C-alpha cells in the first residue's frame, strides 16, 4: 500500500466519530453458545418449501433476528437506553422495538462501509411480516436508495460476523442504544474439524452458535442480559417456535423436534426403520397433500397418525444420517434414514395418497408398489400443453354459460376441471 | 413497557454513577477453561456426608471462591489497586483480602438490584470458616440486615453470572479494586447438549467451568492474571485442596 497521512472525510469520518463518542459508555459482554442442530433441519424444511413455491430463502439471521426480537418482548429492559437530560441521568424506555442491521457495504469505489439500518416496529411483526420488512432494507441499501429515515431511531442492533468464520466478537455499542447482539459462526469446534462425518454422527456432535450481548451497565444488569440470551437459546430449540415460522411460511410437514439420541438396544434399529416403511406404505396417505384447500372439517374425526413420525418408532434426529438394511427398497440394500424418509415422503405423501397394502394379493400388492414408488414420469411439452388445453376447454365452456345464461342450471363443474383431463 | 423518560434514583443512580467512573480504569481479560468433573464429583460427597449430619449444603460458588482466595494468596498482585495520592501514581498493597460477592437482589417492589457485599479477612480462614462467613452475608442479605460497613472495604470481586447459564463473560472493575473473577457455566459445550449420556460416557467428557479474569492493567500484568488463573485450575483438580476441604466438613 501507499505510504503516507490522509484526512478521514466522507462517511468514515462520521464513524470514526462516532466511535470515540461511544467511549462514554461503560460496557459489559455476556456470551452464550447454544446448539444450532434444530436450526439447520428446520431451516432447510423452510428453504425446500419455499422452492417449491418457487419463492424466497430465509438465512439463520432472519431466524436469529426474529428470535431475537421475541426475547427482546420477554425482557423489555434491554430496550432501553441512557441519557442525560437537563444535567440529571435518565432511562430512557423506547416506544417500539427498532432493530439495527449491521450491513456490509462493498462500494464501487473500493473500500468498504458498515452502515445500521433500522427495522422499525418489530414487536408488532409475525415471521412473514419480519422476513418482509428484513430484505426491503437489505434490497435497499445493496442498491443504494436509503433515506435519512433509515438511519434514525435504532433501539437494539444484530451484528453478524459469524458470516466470516470468527467464532464470537466483542463489539462497540454506539450512543442512544441499550444493547448490540453479536452472532458467531455456525460451525463445529475447531477441535472437530478434522474428523470424519462418521465419527461425529455417531457421537452425535451437533454445530453450536455463539452469541454475545453487549450492554450499557447503567441501566442494564447482568443478569438481565443472561436471562435475555438464556431466552434466546430456549427459542431457537422451542417446538412452539418453530411452528410459528413454519405456520407462517405455510410448511405442511412437522417440524424435527429436538431430543436426545436412542442407544440401538432392544429393538434394533435396522427393525424400526422398516416399520417405518411399513407405516409410511399403509398410512402416509394420511398426511398426504391431497387437499386442495388448508381446510379440515369441523365436527370430522381427524384420525391419529402417530405412526408416521420418527419417535413413534423410537428413531431420532440422530439417525438421519446412519445407514440402515432396507431390504430392497428403492431398489438399494443399504440406505440412510434420510434417503428412506425423502423417498418415502415423496411416493406417498404428495399430491397422490394410496391405499393399496390392504389388498391380500402380492403380485397386485408389489405391482401397485413398484409403480408409485418409482413415481410420476416427465411429461414432455406436447403432454403438458395438451393438458392445459383440455383445462382450459373445460374453465372456459362452464364461464362461457354463466355469460350467457346466467339465470339457468347447469350444476358448473368449477372446483373440479380436472376431471376432464382425468376422463381423457 | 410504557414510554418515556425517568430520571434515575436511589440504589440505581448510584450504580450508574460508579460505571461512569469505571470507565477510567484501563481493563484487560483473561480468559481459562477449566474441567469440572472432579468439582462435581467431590462437591457430592461433602453434600452427602451434610445430609447425614443434617447440616447444610455446600455450592459451587463456596468451592470457586475458596480456591480463589488460596490463589490470590499464591498471587498477591492480584490484590493490589491503583490510585493517585497527592498527584502522583501508586499503588496500593491492602493489609487483608476482602472478597466482595455479587450478589442479585430482586426487590419486593418489582425491580431487581446487584450489591457487592464484602468477606473480609478471608486470607486468614479455612473452608469451616469462609462458608460460614460466605453464609452469613448472604443470609443478611436476603433479610437486608447489610450495613455500610459491609460495602467498603472490598479488595477483590467474584461474579457468578454462570448460574444463569451463561458461557463466560467481561465484567466491568469497580474504582478502588485490583480485578474481578467471573464465573461461566458449568456444563458440557453446546456441541455436546444433544448427545446421549452413553456416548458422553463412553467417550469420557466432562463438564468445564470457563473463569474470567478482569483486571486494572496499570498494576497488574497480563503474565500475573493467566498464572492466577492457572492456579486455580490446579487448585480444583489437586488432591491436598480436596482432602483440606473433606477434613474440614
Ligand atoms: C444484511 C446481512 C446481515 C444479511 O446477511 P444474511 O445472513 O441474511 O445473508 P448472507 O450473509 O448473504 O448469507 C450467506 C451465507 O452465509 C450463511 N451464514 C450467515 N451468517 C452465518 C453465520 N453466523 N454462521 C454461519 N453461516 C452463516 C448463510 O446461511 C448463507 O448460507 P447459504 O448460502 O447456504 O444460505 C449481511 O449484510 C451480512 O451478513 N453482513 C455481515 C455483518 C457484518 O459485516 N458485521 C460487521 C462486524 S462488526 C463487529 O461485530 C465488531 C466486532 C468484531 O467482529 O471484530
Ligand atoms: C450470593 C450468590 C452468589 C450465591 O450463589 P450460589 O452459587 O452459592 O447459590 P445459588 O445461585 O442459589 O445456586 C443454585 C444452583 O445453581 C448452581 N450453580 C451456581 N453457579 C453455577 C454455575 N456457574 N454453573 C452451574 N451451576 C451453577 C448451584 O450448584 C445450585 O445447584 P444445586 O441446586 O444443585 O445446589 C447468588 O446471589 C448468585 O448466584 N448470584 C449471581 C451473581 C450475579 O447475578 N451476577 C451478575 C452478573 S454481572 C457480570 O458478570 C457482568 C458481565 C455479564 O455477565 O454480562
Amino acid at each position: 500500500p501507499e505510504p503516507g497521512q490522509t484526512p478521514i472525510r466522507g462517511i468514515f469520518k462520521s464513524i470514526a466519530k462516532n466511535m470515540d463518542i461511544s467511549l462514554e459508555i461503560p460496557t459489559a459482554t455476556s456470551v452464550r453458545d447454544m446448539p444450532a442442530r434444530l436450526m439447520f433441519e428446520n431451516r432447510a424444511m423452510v428453504n425446500d418449501q419455499l422452492k417449491r413455491t418457487r419463492g424466497g430463502k430465509i438465512s439463520f439471521t432472519h431466524i436469529i433476528g426474529y428470535a431475537m426480537v421475541k426475547a427482546v418482548m420477554a425482557h423489555p429492559d434491554m430496550n432501553n437506553s441512557y441519557d442525560v437530560i437537563d444535567g440529571k441521568p435518565t432511562l430512557i424506555v423506547p416506544e417500539h422495538i427498532n432493530l439495527g442491521l449491521a450491513i456490509d457495504l462493498p462500494q464501487k469505489d473500493g473500500s468498504r462501509a458498515l452502515v445500521v439500518a433500522a427495522i422499525k416496529e418489530t414487536e408488532k411483526m409475525n415471521f412473514s411480516e419480519f422476513l418482509a420488512a428484513y430484505e426491503d432494507i437489505v434490497a435497499r441499501s445493496r442498491k443504494g436508495k436509503l433515506t435519512m429515515d433509515d438511519y434514525q431511531g435504532v433501539t437494539v442492533s444484530l451484528t453478524n460476523p459469524g458470516g466470516i468464520g470468527t467464532r464470537h466478537s466483542v463489539p462497540r455499542l454506539t450512543k442512544g442504544q441499550g444493547t448490540i447482539i453479536g452472532v458467531g459462526s455456525m460451525d463445529y469446534p475447531a477441535e472437530f474439524q478434522g474428523a470424519s462425518e462418521d465419527r461425529l454422527a455417531e457421537l452425535g456432535v451437533g454445530k453450536l452458535v455463539t452469541i454475545t450481548s453487549t450492554y450499557d451497565h447503567r441501566v442494564i444488569q447482568g443478569a438481565v442480559s443472561g436471562e435475555f440470551l438464556r431466552t434466546m437459546s430456549r427459542l431457537l430449540t422451542d417446538d412452539s417456535f418453530w411452528d410459528e415460522i413454519f405456520d407462517a411460511m405455510n410448511v405442511p410437514y412437522t417440524p424435527m423436534r429436538w431430543a436426545q439420541d436412542v442407544p440401538n438396544t432392544g429393538v434394533d434399529k435396522n427393525t424400526r426403520v422398516m416399520q417405518l416403511i411399513e407405516a409410511y406404505r399403509s398410512r402416509g396417505h394420511l398426511i398426504a397433500d391431497t387437499n386442495p384447500l388448508s381446510w379440515v372439517q369441523p365436527g370430522m374425526p381427524v384420525p391419529d397418525h402417530r405412526d408416521l413420525d420418527i419417535e413413534t418408532h423410537n428413531l431420532t434426529i440422530w439417525d438421519l444420517d446412519r445407514t440402515f438394511n432396507v431390504g430392497g427398497f428403492g431398489g438399494k440394500e443399504t440406505m440412510t434414514l434420510r434417503e428412506v424418509l425423502s423417498r418415502l415422503r415423496a411416493a406417498y405423501t404428495l399430491k397422490v395418497g394410496s391405499e393399496y397394502t390392504h389388498i391380500l394379493d402380492r403380485d397386485e400388492r408389489t405391482w401397485l408398489q413398484d409403480r408409485l414408488e418409482a413415481g410420476m414420469p416427465k411429461p414432455t411439452q406436447a403432454e403438458q400443453k395438451y393438458i392445459l388445453q383440455k383445462l382450459n376447454a373445460a374453465e372456459a365452456f362452464e364461464n362461457f354459460l354463466q355469460t350467457k345464461y346466467v339465470g339457468q342450471k347447469r350444476f358448473s363443474l368449477e372446483g373440479a376441471e380436472a376431471l376432464i383431463p382425468l376422463m381423457d
